[PDB]
């Protein structure tokens, strides 16, 4: 044996004592040499020396072994040394420790949190074994013990180690459900780690390192490149685990408002720093997602959401909405600048779904809107600034960006400023449609959603007549949307179904129907758009099926025209293009369409409804 004891007590430059112990604890074939190996490895100077000189490399790695350890040795059957045994050892050796070393704290933290890892693999292995009394009784020694650790370290002034507070941050994230929340409240009242744990993630070389890791830009990572990524920034191996860490802390601290959100402030710019550099570094992810970069570049995404999630929540817990007026927006121009820089992620998953994402995406856009819209405004200039056709063909990133822009422009084109909407989101959602920019082909495959989205970007455009805010010129907006509406109307009809769908050619309708005809700006403006619009749409009819798809959009709008005209379309549809259907089964659908608007007719006007009824037991057998 010894010869081991001895190579631990003085390491070379090629020992790996970690290695050795993982090998030779589940082979001890004698209870006190485990208790041996363990009083041993506890003076080893590799991990255990000075304070000063500890590396989070070195040290973190202890905590997998140790749940190593315990996890394999619970495993083994008929051991000669039983695992209750074994157990008492290592634990009689972690107290010693504790007794008689005043640096106790930082040397047993990753061990303790190893060994309570393992707790869980026990389960799969098997709930009663034989001696479970002792079991329980050393888990619960161990888990207090981890209390006291974590206490006496934040009290020691050792947290002031840049590396020893990553390795108990870390250690804290992976022991969570074990450490009570007295020990939280307790280390805050003495040294705060919030701060550290946004550092650890997103600024740390231990972390992702405000994005500055060669292995992201690289189009082809081997696996062993990825493995020595994470050995050499342990963070990345625990995103998730630390934002939980952060989610609970939060939550338990009793500090001023002005700190609070000052802290908040702190953590924004880091998050919003490592998000800005991270879209300088990629164009293009590769398409599994469950490995590797996409693994991560996720993991990163849940991780600053629930980190997000926590600072939303714990800032509504002030219930006062004069501080949500105050204060809101400027925490919305950062998280949104967070969102739009990750959104490519956020794709590859699906926004639908995914509550938490949802939740702080529509509190931030709430926010600025209800509050402060020149914000909303500032956020949709700064997003179309950087956007370029070469970045569009290249990169997801600048796509999904593409993306994000269009999608809160839809949200706001109705309500913002005349500048805003006239001189900088209609030209755009114009030329995109048109496919007017020559530079791209907005029809290549990659470019689906930005295109959907410009779409309805669009249609919202045109709702912009009902609302009813200040500095918005509304007589210009009148005539504007009078001049393309019914071109917009032309070139919907002849993108469908090659670039859209039955679904948005019906939104499409219900809504350009809904602005031209009665009781709105535009019919009041001129009635003659009404006109063209059923002239244009009835001659396409002529030139499932998408010949029924479009004249059951036209019958579709007949509930809105007005009295003078409306048997009279009655007829036109039914003679000049229902009956004028070769086939039954698509006549016969047609025909339950024209009894549709009748009875929808009467839904929204019993009087012009009964014309419909009356024209229709005249008209039809």
């Amino acid at each position: 044996l010894d010869y081991l004891l001895a190579e631990i007590i003085s390491p070379n430059e090629d020992t790996n004592v970690i290695g050795y112990l993982a090998y030779y604890y589940p082979k001890l074939k004698n209870e006190q040499n485990v208790a041996l190996l363990t009083d041993f490895f506890l003076r080893c100077p590799t991990y255990f020396s000075h304070s000063n000189v500890v590396s989070l490399r070195n040290n973190y790695p202890v905590m997998e072994a140790f749940n190593y350890i315990m996890t394999t040795k619970f495993k083994v059957s008929q051991p000669t040394v039983p695992f209750y045994r074994f157990y008492a050892a290592v634990l009689a050796s972690l107290l010693n420790c504790e007794k008689t070393d005043p640096s106790h704290h930082w040397k047993l933290i990753p061990i303790l949190t190893g060994v309570l890892l393992s707790i869980k693999g026990r389960d799969d292995v098997e709930l009663y074994p034989d001696h479970s009394r002792s079991i329980k009784g050393s888990d619960t020694a161990v888990a207090q013990l981890l209390q006291r650790c974590l206490l006496r370290f934040y009290q020691s002034g050792d947290a002031r180690s840049y590396d020893l507070n990553a390795l108990v941050i870390i250690s804290m994230s992976c022991a969570l459900d074990y450490v009570e929340d007295d020990t939280i409240k307790k280390i805050l009242y003495c040294f705060n780690y919030t701060r550290a744990i946004i550092d650890l993630i997103y600024y740390s070389p231990y972390g992702l390192n405000d994005s500055d890791i060669p292995l992201l830009s690289d189009s082809s990572v081997n696996s062993q490149s990825f493995d020595q990524l994470l050995n050499n920034n342990p963070a990345l191996k625990h995103l998730n685990r630390l934002s939980f860490l952060f989610e609970r802390t939060v939550k338990l601290n009793d500090g001023s408002i002005q700190s609070n959100l000052n802290d908040i402030d702190i953590s924004l710019n880091k998050m919003q720093s490592f998000s800005e550099k991270l879209s300088k570094k990629i164009s293009v992810l590769d398409d599994d997602s469950s490995k590797g970069v996409g693994q991560l570049l996720r993991q990163c995404l849940y991780a600053s959401i629930i980190i997000h999630q926590a600072i939303l929540t714990t800032f509504f817990q002030l219930d006062n909405a004069d501080y949500t007026k105050y204060f809101l927006p400027s925490f919305s121009r950062k998280i949104l600048s967070i969102l739009f820089n990750l959104f490519f992620i956020v794709d590859r998953i699906g926004t639908g779904g995914f509550q938490p994402y949802n939740f702080v995406y529509l509190t931030c856009l709430q926010g600025i809107i209800q509050y402060d819209m020149k914000t909303a405004e500032s956020l949709v200039k700064t997003f179309t600034t950087g956007i370029n056709y070469s970045s569009l063909k290249d990169s997801e990133v600048a796509r999904a960006k593409l993306l994000f822009t269009l999608n809160l422009m839809e949200q706001i084109v109705n309500i913002c400023s005349d500048d805003l909407r006239l001189e900088l989101i209609v030209p755009l959602v114009e030329d995109l449609v048109n496919n007017k920019n020559a530079c791209v082909d907005i029809h290549n495959h990659v470019f689906k959603s930005i295109f959907e989205s410009a779409h309805s970007v669009i249609l919202k455009f045109f709702t912009v007549v009902d609302s009813s805010v200040k500095n918005v010129d509304y007589e210009t907006n009148v005539t504007l949307v009078s001049e393309k509406i019914i071109p917009y109307l032309t070139l919907v009809i002849d993108q469908f179904p090659e670039f859209l769908s039955i679904n948005q050619l019906d939104i499409a309708i219900e809504t350009i129907s809904r602005t031209v005809f009665p009781d709105s700006p535009i019919y009041s403006y001129d009635k003659n758009i009404s006109s063209m619009f059923l002239n244009v749409l009835f001659n396409k009819c002529l030139t499932k099926s998408r010949r029924s798809a479009l004249i059951s959009a036209l019958i579709s709008v007949f509930p809105l025209i007005p009295v003078k005209d409306y048997t009279k379309w009655l007829s036109i549809a039914f003679y000049d293009l229902i009956v004028a259907t070769p086939e039954r089964t698509e006549r016969a659908f047609l025909q339950e369409r024209l009894w549709d608007c009748v009875v929808g007719t009467n839904k929204y006007d019993p009087q012009k409804g009964n014309l419909g009824i009356m024209w229709w037991y005249e008209n039809v057998n």
